C-alpha cells in the first residue's frame, strides 16, 4: 500500500466528502454560514478526519484538486437549497499556501458563486499565519481579483503579514482559557480590539460552555463557532436543521 495511490484513487472516487459546521452571530440566532471541513469516507477504515490526511495532500501537491473537488461538491450539495439560506449566507473553505500561487483559485470561486443566485451567499477563503509567509506582496493580484468576484479571506487559527483581509478567526486555544486565565484573556481582548480597529470581522472558534459564549459575546464577538452552536455534521443534518430554522 501507497499514501499517494490511495489519495489520488480517492478523489477519482469521491471519497473526500464535506462536512459543515454552522456559526452563530455572537449574540444568538439563526444560523448565518457554515465552515465547511473535509471528511475521507474510507470504504475500509471508515470516517477518517482531517490531520490524518491533510499533510501529505499538502506536501503532494493533491489538495489543490481535493479542494476544488469539495467547492464543486458543495455547489451540488447546496446551490439547490439556496430558498432555505439566510441572505448573505457564509460559506468557507480551508485552502493551502499551494492554493495562493497563481490564478486558478479564482476560476473556483467564480464557478462556485456562479451556483447560487447573484449575492445570495458570501463565499470565504481561510488561511492560517503561517500560510502566509510563502511569498508577502507579489503575485498577489490574486486577492485583488478574488475580492473583485465579492470573495473574502479569514485568517485561520489567529494568535497561535500585511494584508488585504476581512475576517480574522479566533483559535480555539484562546476560547478553551476564557476564565480561567487573565493573561489568555488579555490577549483575547488584544486581538477583538484589533478587529475592530481593522475593521475585520471576528468568529471565536472552539466555543463549548455557555461561559465562553458569554464572555465573547460581552464583547462584540461577531461569530461563534463550536459544539455549543453544533458539531460539523454531514449535507444531511445541515439541510434538516435549517428547515427547522424557516419555522419562525
Ligand atoms: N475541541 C473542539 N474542536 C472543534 C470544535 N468545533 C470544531 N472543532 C474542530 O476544529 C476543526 C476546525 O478548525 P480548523 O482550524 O479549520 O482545523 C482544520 C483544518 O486546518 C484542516 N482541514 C479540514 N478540512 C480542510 C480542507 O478542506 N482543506 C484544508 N487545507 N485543510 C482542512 O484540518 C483541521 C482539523 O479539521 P477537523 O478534524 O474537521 O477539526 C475541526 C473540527 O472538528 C469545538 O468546539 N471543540
Ligand atoms: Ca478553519
Ligand atoms: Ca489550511
Ligand atoms: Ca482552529
Amino acid at each position: 500500500a501507497s499514501p499517494s495511490s490511495e489519495l489520488r484513487r480517492a478523489l477519482e472516487a469521491n471519497e473526500f466528502i464535506p462536512y459543515y459546521q454552522p456559526l452563530s452571530p455572537g449574540q444568538g440566532g439563526r444560523w448565518i454560514g457554515v465552515e465547511v471541513l473535509m471528511r475521507w469516507r474510507h470504504p475500509r477504515e471508515g470516517l477518517i478526519r482531517p490531520d490524518l490526511f491533510i499533510p501529505f495532500a499538502e506536501r503532494s501537491g493533491l489538495i489543490v484538486p481535493m479542494t476544488r473537488a469539495l467547492m464543486r461538491q458543495v455547489a451540488e450539495d447546496l446551490g439547490g437549497h439556496a430558498g432555505k439560506l439566510e441572505p448573505g449566507f457564509h460559506i468557507g473553505f480551508n485552502i493551502s499556501a499551494t492554493h495562493c500561487h497563481e490564478l486558478a483559485l479564482v476560476d473556483d470561486c467564480r464557478e462556485l458563486l456562479a451556483a447560487f443566485p447573484p449575492g445570495h451567499i458570501t463565499l470565504v477563503l481561510e488561511l492560517t499565519e503561517r500560510e502566509l509567509i510563502e511569498s508577502s506582496e507579489v503575485t498577489d493580484r490574486l486577492f485583488d481579483e478574488l475580492h473583485a468576484l465579492g470573495v473574502k479571506i479569514a485568517i485561520d487559527d489567529f494568535g497561535t503579514r500585511k494584508f488585504q483581509v476581512d475576517c480574522l478567526k479566533i483559535d480555539q486555544s484562546f476560547v478553551a482559557r476564557i476564565g480561567i486565565d487573565t493573561l489568555s484573556g488579555h490577549i483575547l481582548d488584544s486581538i477583538v480590539e484589533l478587529s475592530a480597529k481593522l475593521d475585520l470581522d471576528i468568529v471565536a472558534e472552539g466555543v463549548e460552555t455557555p461561559e465562553q459564549r458569554d464572555y465573547l459575546a460581552a464583547r462584540g464577538v461577531d461569530y461563534l463557532q463550536g459544539y455549543l452552536i453544533g458539531r460539523p455534521m454531514p449535507l444531511e443534518s445541515l439541510l434538516s436543521s435549517l428547515t427547522v430554522q424557516e419555522g419562525q
